[PDB]
């Protein structure tokens, strides 16, 4: 309806790009509040990811980002990332933030405060333990799930439990984030980034870059399978979370990324190509998943079909093989 809300939607389609439609289908007040939260998170991520901002400048930026939302003039003119426009034109995004109902502004501001604190804490460290991996993912993803869940409840399109059950909402984000991190091993390695947890990879090889060398391919795939097995542990929460949703446009928005991550994990499972390039689901496969993911029985059938596929692919000598079969059995039976 406005001058600067149209530039917000413009930016939404640029950075995204196919997911924009699912956002724009959200009912009523959810559309704008999710769209703006998305753009605000893109701006925060761009700050976190920018290797050219020194840690001494980045830490205050991350800490104070939630406050910049309330500052009509604030902007950042010196970024080398792709989506740098969200930062250059932050005043437009923060204007739209400030036009939201206060019950949505306060969700978004609080999530950005907490994410900024967490992101700042990881600027030095790489992830060590599986517990640190979950803390890192909470900061960059799990709190996104949490924030969205509170927008859904606050709009009254979903029951207050959706917004209050932080652990199910956190699992929603962690599932997607660990899937990306798993899949992105090589491009991350290329770009000097390391997200695989040190406690897990160091049981296989001396350095994380070593999985890209041909002689280590078998150890690399074992570690891949072990991290995939870790990610599958969030699926019972993902099912509980999606089973509670009553709004159709909210259901489709939440279910689409989860079925895509499920299919991605099945594609990556026991797959050497993870260490040679970017394993992706085919466009037509993606489209069909998106169209089908509109009710619980169809989402649960997609999950079970991909889990059975993974199950039948498990090498008996894989060191995680009985952990993999156990979590798959739980997902199936604890229906
Ligand atoms: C935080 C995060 C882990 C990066 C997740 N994440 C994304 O990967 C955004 C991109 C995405 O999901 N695609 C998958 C399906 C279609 C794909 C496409 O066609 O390109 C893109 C994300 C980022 C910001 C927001 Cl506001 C929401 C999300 C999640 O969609 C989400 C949605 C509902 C509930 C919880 C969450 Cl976490």
């Amino acid at each position: 309806l406005s001058s600067s809300l149209k530039t917000c939607y413009k930016y939404l389609n640029q950075t995204s790009r196919s997911f924009a439609a699912v956002i724009q289908a959200l009912d009523g007040e959810m559309r704008n509040a999710v769209c703006i939260f998305y753009l605000v998170l893109r701006a925060l991520d761009t700050l976190e990811d920018d290797m050219t901002i020194s840690v001494e400048k980045k830490v205050p930026l991350l800490h104070n980002f939630h406050s910049f939302l309330y500052q009509p003039d604030w902007r950042f003119m010196e970024s080398k990332e792709k989506d740098r426009q969200v930062l250059e034109d932050f005043p437009t995004i923060s204007l739209e933030f400030r036009n939201l109902a206060e019950k949505y502004q306060t969700v978004i501001a609080d999530i950005c405060r907490r994410m900024g604190i967490g992101m700042a804490e990881f600027l030095d460290k790489h992830v060590t333990s599986e517990q640190e991996w979950d803390k890192y993912c909470h900061y960059v993803a799990g709190l996104v799930g949490i924030g969205l869940s509170r927008l859904f409840s606050a709009s009254e399109f979903e029951d207050p439990l959706v917004g209050e059950d932080t652990e199910r909402a956190n699992s929603m984000g962690l599932f997607l984030q660990k899937t990306n991190i798993i899949r992105d091993y090589l491009e991350d390695q290329q770009g000097g980034r390391e997200f695989w947890p040190q406690e897990v990879w160091s049981r296989y090889v001396k350095k994380l870059g070593d999985f890209a060398k041909p002689e280590n391919i078998d150890l690399a795939v074992q570690c891949l399978n072990e991290l995939i097995t870790n990610a599958l542990h969030h699926i019972p929460d993902v099912i509980t979370y999606l089973s509670r949703l009553r709004n159709q446009s909210v259901f489709n928005f939440c279910a689409i990324p989860q079925v895509m991550a499920i299919a991605t994990l099945a594609a990556c499972y026991n797959n050497q190509q993870v260490f040679k390039g970017a394993v992706k689901i085919r466009k037509g496969q993606a489209v069909t998943l998106m169209m089908d993911a509109t009710n619980m029985p169809a989402v649960k059938a997609i999950i079970y079909q991909y889990m059975e596929e993974i199950y039948h692919r498990i090498p008996d000598s894989d060191p995680s093989s009985s952990k993999t079969r156990q979590i798959i059995s739980t997902i199936r039976t604890q229906n």
